[PDB]
């Protein structure tokens, strides 16, 4: 039964006091620098970020000053004798008051109030990194003592120096010859002295801050060489270009079959290209022109994993930890976004090349059924239903067909679509589910890989029109002397072979063989692998046979039959061998290979 | 081009000056309210930490002093026509310096002052939740007007008041009425009303806060149902208690074929217990892309960042861990020290579980082995350090020449039963022992006196190339082996060239071996597990170019010695059968792509080969 204790038989009698809220900053610097960040070397990127927006700022302020631009680099300098990581820049630069009121408080950023002072919001507020106020203490969990030494930029600032050991007091003092901007000094800690190695270093600063919008040197030697290709316009970037940008945030050595340059901006500003391996069997995600996290498997679809690149927003909500705000209220809408555009890019490109598409189908088709099947909103399935290709049976054999052209050549008074799995073409095109429909002019699809019967039940329907699968609906020898040869081959083949029927289409196979069971005809190919004995092949799938007696093959068996009955035993079941290779039931023929070698050695005895 | 500005010019003159550290706190609640915590449903999960803190905390006070324990609770009460929702307990409670102290300060943590003033580390230390000291200021994600009343259990307390909207200012006073424990009312905000109905409420307690140490109570619904089977004694915990938990972690309705109860505090405070599904993994399963973790019975959500190994996905569990680095939106220290540690150390215990439940039962695990097999072969080849490749390559089970059919064998106990100073594995692929046995590769190999083992499984061949040596002795297949190791000498000459006169874009180099008997032909390549894996997979005479395939022939063959003749009675005739020779090898060594062009060739050759009959 019910049981609660919650009532409101409570009042207040009290005086309403006012308390403003409080923070302890000790343990506030031991979150930052020890429960904050996932991994220990982002220090320098976010210390690269802090010049990125110290030199844009001084950037801004001199061309609204109208005079010239001076050198503006970041120099990461690294001194393993010393152990320590230098990083200084020649930005704006910070006052006694400045460093007081930005280095001295939690989550008090300068960057912010200069971003809500610049009233344009074009001119470099896309380009300022600093949003939160506690970057610069992500340099704490690294170093046991951290020197800052800054002087303004202002015609008559004098230099300053900064001391601080993150036990929440720093010692901020008076220093001369600072030249202008901000210098960095990073005494690492004992058991972080792995930083004050230029191996690392340039390894990190690649991973997160490659695509700075200003110089970054380390150690005196430029080391950017990469201008965020994303940014600018889609026709002035080269073909070329794009093929080792895609080695990169790839980490590839291919070239990309599809290029995407996506820059429309209706839910958010996106600057983002999308790559399609060429290797036949995932996008870097970026804010600012820093790097967010290299997997990124929220902003896109599971599915549409298989595709590399880059995505760049300004606007995107940032965690804490610079990382993505994963499930926030606002991505989700990003997500259809991206996906909606691959979608359509795709269509368009099976469009201005099929061939190409078609060829791109089997590298990636088993995403594309993959994202139907774990997709929630039909309406959703719909979208990447257009992209999947099938074969049809109006259609000659080696070319492909979409389901949204299947419907254009569909008869107005039919509303299913009908659909067959099969291994292969020829077995689907002898089906007897196949010609019940053959004998109306209805269109089958012929269902070839692998899954493909597993999605087209979760997809069940396009189009408004409903997916059916066929299962579920349900010169010559004389005749006499054909019909003994008939019986001979149900004794011999009789485990095997349930019956043998004449057929009338045949040009130079002696014969196929015809399952009636599709559903089975996939678990005969599973098994190929694992337990193929012979004697219990017949009773899984019980394989029908066809032949034509117009084969010299055939021919030949009539005189075998009687005058060899020890070679004619052994050639009718090469015979039935060969209709399982042709089709396709059988993956490797390596037991056939036995008794057609001892086979050989008896059809030349004579010779 | 090397320029640099950094330089050691500078000097200090002034003196320096005393500073201390700021926090704007406005800026902070901004921040934790909005920029900390990435799923919006949290806040309740640290509302009932906090509550289960409060009422561990006052049952440790009342057993300190040894006095009764009254009622423990945590209640969940929802008011969709108000669009408020309730969170009370009864635990310690809160005076106005407490309420202060810990609710007006951010970092600020009561709980993490408590443990400090244990003096024990023994009793409730590894049952605290909190630790950072912004967890109760998640409820301004959703909360407009964040309303607490809050009195401590202490003798002769009484109740307070402490309103917020967020802002940097709270409100307190004092309440009359208020029920011991702490009782905090959610006024959401208009965007975030969802959290105002029983469903949200309930799915996200059930994703975050089943396993709390105290009764949970949604509306008067009591909602753990699940006592933490991965607390107490593994022998304690009863076979039909382990299925029950399974079918809630793995959300499915099979039973757990394994079961792995591991409780270990040398390397790490782990308290793991893990669960094989005795279902077929689903082939689409695999192709697509395991535990949750729990740190003091608490969700942390961090199924990502493969904190156990990728071949070891296919168990479902739990695995608790006090010791775990959280960060501040309280989800893993992603690629940190100590949880790389962890992974190594799961995967020794559970390569050794499988190793002791294989010499437990090995009709069990040979069932085991058949279904999970495939993760087990991924493992090998996608380990980048060698040690842990031999730990999960003594899981592997294949049957051998030696033993007879049916039957499998370790790779450990193989190498146990060799020769005194044999350093070479020898194993052969086939789909079974039949065509195994029969196998013309095996057949050149009964000249040698050695066991062999037989692989089945698909990707087996690439699985032992990757592994390269075991138990430092080389992994070397059957055809690889071949290439490091009746008709007169004349005739043979004229037909071993003339057979490379027609083939000359198929094969190479055709030699004679002696070791064949009832195999016409063979065909041998230097990297046959490679050559396997190139046409398979990824995939005549640009296949030829690249493969390089070394035939070779039996002269004591009756087939051989047929084209003696036949290639001088019938020149037609012997093209077309040294073709069929030829593809014939390919068969024997998997090398065909796709048979059905052979066939065609294959029928008309038997036209004109029987004619005269
Ligand atoms: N090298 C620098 N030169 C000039 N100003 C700096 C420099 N480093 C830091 N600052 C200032 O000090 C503030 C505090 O640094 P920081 O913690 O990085 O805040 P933020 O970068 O703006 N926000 P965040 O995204 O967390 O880094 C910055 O906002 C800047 O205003
Ligand atoms: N329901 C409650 N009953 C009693 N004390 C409480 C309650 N909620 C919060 N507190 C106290 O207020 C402090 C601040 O809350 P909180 O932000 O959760 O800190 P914490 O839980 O200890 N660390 P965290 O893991 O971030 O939650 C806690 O440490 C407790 O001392
Ligand atoms: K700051
Ligand atoms: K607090
Ligand atoms: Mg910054
Ligand atoms: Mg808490």
């Amino acid at each position: 039964p019910l049981h609660s204790i919650i009532s409101s038989t409570e009042s207040v009698q009290g005086s309403t006091s006012k308390h403003e809220f409080q923070a302890e900053t000790k343990k506030l610097l031991d979150i930052v620098a020890r429960s904050l960040y996932s991994e220990k070397e982002v220090f320098i990127r976010e210390l690269i970020s802090n010049a990125s927006d110290a030199l844009e700022k001084l950037r801004h302020k001199l061309v609204s000053d109208g005079q010239a631009l001076p050198e503006m680099e970041i120099h990461l300098q690294t001194n393993a004798e010393k152990g320590t990581i230098t990083i200084q820049d020649t930005g704006i630069g910070m006052t006694q008051e400045e460093l007081v009121s930005n280095l001295g408080t939690i989550a008090r950023s300068g960057s912010k109030a200069f971003l809500d002072a610049l009233q344009n919001q074009a001119e470099a507020s896309s380009k300022i990194i600093g949003q939160f106020g506690v970057g610069f203490y992500s340099a704490f969990m690294v170093a046991d003592r951290v020197e800052v030494y800054s002087r303004s930029a202002a015609p008559g600032s004098l230099g300053y120096q900064w001391l601080s050991d993150g036990s929440g007091v720093f010692e901020i003092a008076e220093a001369s010859g600072v030249r202008t901007g901000t210098k960095i000094i990073i005494h690492l800690k004992s058991d972080c002295k792995e930083f004050s190695s230029e191996a690392r270093v340039r390894d990190v600063v690649t991973k997160y801050s490659n695509f700075v919008s200003f110089p970054l040197y380390l150690n005196g030697r430029r080391m950017n060489t990469l201008q965020a290709i994303w940014m600018m316009d889609p026709k002035d970037v080269g073909e070329w270009q794009h093929e080792e940008f895609y080695r990169y945030v790839a980490q590839a050595h291919d070239k990309p079959r599809y290029t995407l340059h996506y820059k429309t901006d209706a839910p958010l500003n996106i600057r983002s290209i999308f790559y399609v391996p060429d290797m036949k069997p995932s996008v870097a995600l970026y804010s600012r022109k820093v790097l967010i996290q290299t997997k990124a498997t929220d902003i896109l679809p599971k599915w549409l994993r298989f595709i590399r690149g880059v995505v760049d927003s300004e606007d995107i909500p940032l965690n804490l930890s610079r990382e993505l705000l994963q499930e926030s209220a606002l991505i989700r809408k990003l997500r259809d976004v991206l996906q909606q555009r691959l979608i359509k890019f795709f269509i368009d490109q099976s469009k201005k090349d099929a061939e190409k598409y078609a060829k791109f189908f089997e590298d990636y088709g088993l995403f594309m059924r993959e994202g139907i099947v774990t997709a929630t909103e039909q309406e959703v399935k719909e979208d990447i239903a257009k992209l999947l290709r099938y074969e049809s049976s109006a259609l000659p054999s080696g070319q492909l067909t979409s389901l949204s052209e299947y419907a254009s050549r569909m008869r107005a008074g039919t509303r299913n679509i009908y659909y067959l799995c099969a291994p292969n073409r020829h077995l689907a095109e002898h089906s007897p589910y196949y010609e019940a429909m053959k004998k109306k002019d209805t269109e089958v699809l012929f269902c070839f890989e692998q899954f493909d019967e597993l999605t087209l039940l979760h997809l069940r329907e396009f189009d408004k029109k409903k997916l059916i699968s066929v299962e579920t609906d349900i010169e010559c020898l004389s005749e006499k002397e054909t019909e003994e040869l008939m019986a001979w081959m149900r004794n011999v083949l009789g485990s095997r072979v349930t019956n043998v029927k004449v057929t009338l289409r045949l040009d130079t196979h002696p014969a196929m063989v015809t399952v009636l069971e599709m559903g089975a005809a996939r678990h005969f190919l599973r098994m190929q692998q694992l337990a193929k004995t012979q004697e219990e092949r017949a009773q899984l799938l019980q394989p029908t046979l066809e032949i034509n007696p117009r084969h010299a093959l055939i021919k030949k068996l009539n005189q075998l039959r009687a005058s060899e009955p020890g070679l004619a035993q052994l050639l009718v079941d090469q015979i039935y061998e060969n209709a399982m290779i042709a089709a396709g039931l059988v993956d490797d023929p390596r037991a056939m290979v036995g008794r057609l070698n001892e086979l050989l050695v008896k059809a030349l005895e004579r010779h």
